[PDB]
Order: structure tokens, then sequence, then C-alpha cells
């Protein structure tokens, strides 16, 4: 909870309005409406596990969360998911209108890139930008696959999960290893699998609360089995590598 | 026209679809619908004037144009400017729908950042990201100032021009100087003034074709006088510094 307070403190500093714009207030609103902050917490725990300096780590963590927030702002818009609420509060476009919300999403994206640029590591810039574009393609696949569950293969759906959710989690693992100068080939693969499992668990959560998903394609049993398999692979790798904090974090996360 | 062909060739390579998505086709569409390419041409002419290697220059030029294209895609959307047409062809959302167009705009932004990241110069990443956020704030000001010409000061309107249009032109001057390792403090100021003049000339063009603008605040005579003054200052600086190609380019541009 201390790491989370660090994240909340820094992210609110970055989205405090400076030019007296409604669009700035909308950016702040979407951040303050909150979230579990799983992605920036993962950046901090992985970084702490491998001895990365806190300051550059905080920059990366908040960048990832700003990017995630921005993606939700655009995804909620009426032409996409058309959500009136997020986390029990009006969605950004309900609070401010579609135009202001669209711009707030753009602003949050650009703030994210600005924070990554502060870290001053060329490979990180490149990796973040590649991740961003993958995430966008993933969202495009999700939108475009709608009403085609029969014509879309399970392989294409898993690819969409990998792009839409996996890529940003892979970056949460990759980025600290880049900051530390350690090879990130292994752990990036871990983040992608964790991300696919994460999205499936979200799917299953939605189903019990009573779009092409892996639950639709595979059925509930096979989808959960896949998610469990991936989750267990990730945990075992983390434990094996002595990534203690990350293991504990993700172990306690699976209960939730 | 040869430089422009180089720009068109490279930008079409980058937006050729790779994943068979409509959103990719929409990205390509908005690029192919065309433009005068003034910004990337300026990057190439300034860079050639100071002896910057062509390849890294091309990357920056296409990045700037991808960013500009993306900004137009979002600005045309129904909640913002609601344009049915751009350059005589349907706007992106008319061609593909608002959802796909929104995502295509995001994709174009991320492609722009990806291309800047390829250049591998930390200060450039940072400068581009700062420029992007300024441009967004500028667009937010433009949208928010609507229906308030009396309550908005001329100073606030000029600030909006500086952010919305000036910042990207300043980057067109700054970026080659960064690539060459030359101090860019002077020329960045030049690009900002050129950008304000550019937007005023656009305003005046629209008026003769028969939102708070400097033409509304200052009247036609004073607005044109300001634009002319800025344009002349920029030309004289370019000529004085031996930026021959850039001078000739912008001199012939003022006729148009």
């Amino acid at each position: 909870s201390m790491k989370k307070e660090t994240i909340e403190r820094r992210i609110e500093e970055l989205v405090k309005p400076h030019f007296n714009l409604l669009t700035e207030s909308a950016m702040q609103y979407s951040v303050t409406a909150g979230g579990k902050r799983i992605r920036p917490l993962l950046v901090l725990t992985v970084g702490e596990d491998i001895g990365v300096e806190e300051e550059r780590l905080v920059d990366v963590a908040v960048a990832v969360e700003l990017f995630h927030t921005a993606s939700l702002v655009h995804d909620d818009l009426p032409p996409i998911d058309n959500a009136d609420f997020r986390r029990g509060k009006p969605s950004c476009h309900r609070a401010y209108g579609e135009g202001i919300a669209l711009l707030a999403g753009d602003g949050l994206f650009f703030l994210a890139f600005s924070q990554i640029a502060k870290v001053r590591e060329p490979k990180l810039f490149e990796e973040f930008s590649e991740t961003a574009y993958k995430l966008l393609l993933g969202e495009a696949m999700d939108v475009e696959f709608e009403r085609q569950e029969k014509e879309i293969s399970v392989e294409m759906v898993e690819k969409m999960y990998s792009f839409k959710t996996g890529a940003l989690f892979a970056f949460c693992f990759s980025a600290p290893f880049l900051l530390k100068g350690l090879d990130h080939t292994f752990v990036k693969k871990l983040g992608e699998k964790f991300g696919v499992a994460f999205q499936i668990y979200d799917d299953l959560k939605d189903v019990l609360g009573s779009k092409v998903t892996l639950v639709k394609k595979m059925g509930v049993q096979k989808a959960k089995q896949l998610a469990d398999k991936y989750y267990e692979e990730v945990l075992e790798a983390l434990e094996s590598e002595g990534l203690h904090r990350t293991f504990d974090f993700l172990r306690n996360l699976k209960k939730m």
C-alpha cells in the first residue's frame, strides 16, 4: 500500500491542471476515478527485486498507468464500448462530453510518452513506442472482431489478447530489466503470458456478473485451464529467479 | 517535388497494412488523402541546409507528418470540428465510422512516436513528446474557447496559436539542429512565429472563402499585419543564417 501511495502521489502531480483547461480537469478526473494500479505496482515490484533505482522506476510506472488510463478513456467512448460508468463513477465522456474526453485521452497518452522520455534510455523509448502501437492494434482487433466469433479463429483471438493486454504487461517486466541493463528476452515472454491470463480472468469475472473472448471460443473450462496454466508458469518462473516481491504480489493477486 | 516524393514513398511504406485490419486501412486512407506536406518538407530543407544526414532526417520528417495527420483525424470527428470532408474526400470517420477513425488517429500518433524513437537521440524523444503535449493543449484551448471571443483575450488567443500550430513548426526547425548537434534556441523561436503567421494566413484564407481566431480579435488588417511581420522576420533570419533552401521554400510558400 506504500508503493501504491507513491504511485498515486506522483500521478496526481502530473495531471494537476496548469493552464485552467477543462480538458486538464478531465485528465485529472480519469486518473482520480482510480484503479487497482496493478501495472505500475508490477513495475515497482520487479524493479525492486532486481535493484533498480526508485526514481527512474517511478517514472516508468506512472507512464504505464497514464497510458492505461488513456486507453480506457478512448475505449469507453460511445463509438467504441459506450460505457456510461467506470469504477462506479461517470465515464470521462459522460462527465465532460465526448470532445473533451477524446482530447483528454490524447493528452494522457502524450503525458505517458513525456514521462518515458525523462528516463533517458533510447532502447526504452523505442520499446515503449512499439508497445503502444501493439496495444492499439490489439484494441482495433477487439473492435473489428465484434459479431464474428464463428469467423474468427481461437488463434486470432489469442493474438488479440496478446496485443491488447499482453504487450503492456510484457513492458512492465521488460522496462526494469532495461533500466538495470539485464537481458529482458525471458521476462518479456512472462509478461505476455501473464497478460493473456489476466484478460481471461477478467472475462470470467464478467461472465459471473449475472465482443469475441477466449471464454466464448474455448468455453469456460478450457479458458480457465489456459489462464491457470499461464499464471502458474509465470509464478514458477518468478520464484525460480528469486523475484520474491513480484512472486508474492502476483500470488496474492490471483486470489483477487 | 523530389523531396516530396521521398516523403510520400516513406510515409506510405509505414502505413501499409500488415495485420489486415480496417483500422490500418483507415490509417493509410488518411495519409493517402494527401496534404501539402509543408512540415516534413521544412524538416528536409532545414536539415539539408545545415548538412544533416538524409536518413535520420527522413524519419523525423515522416514522424512529424504522421503526427499532423493524426491530429486532423481526431479534430475532424463529430464531437470536435465535425467535418464530413477533408481535401475534397470524405473525412476518416465518414469513410470508416467514428470508432475506427478514433483508433486510426491513435495508431498514427503511436507510429509517429515509433519513428522518432528510431533516431536514437534522447533529447529528440523528449523534445518531440513535449511538442506533442503542447499541441494537444493548443487544440484543447481552441475547442474550449469556442463561443467566448469576448471573454478570451487576444493574448490567450495568440498563446493558443503558439501551442496548436507554432509548437510543431518550432519542432520542424529544432529537430534537425538537434540531429546536427547545433544550438536550437534561436531557430525554435523562428518556427513558433512562422507557425502563428501560418495559422493567421489560414484564417484569412477561410474568411475569403465566402471558433475564436486572431482575425476575429484583431480584425483583418491588424491580423494580416501581424502575420506579415512574423513571416518577414523569419525570412530575414533564414537569409541571414545562410539557410538558402529553407528561405527559398518559405519565400515561394508565401505566394501560395
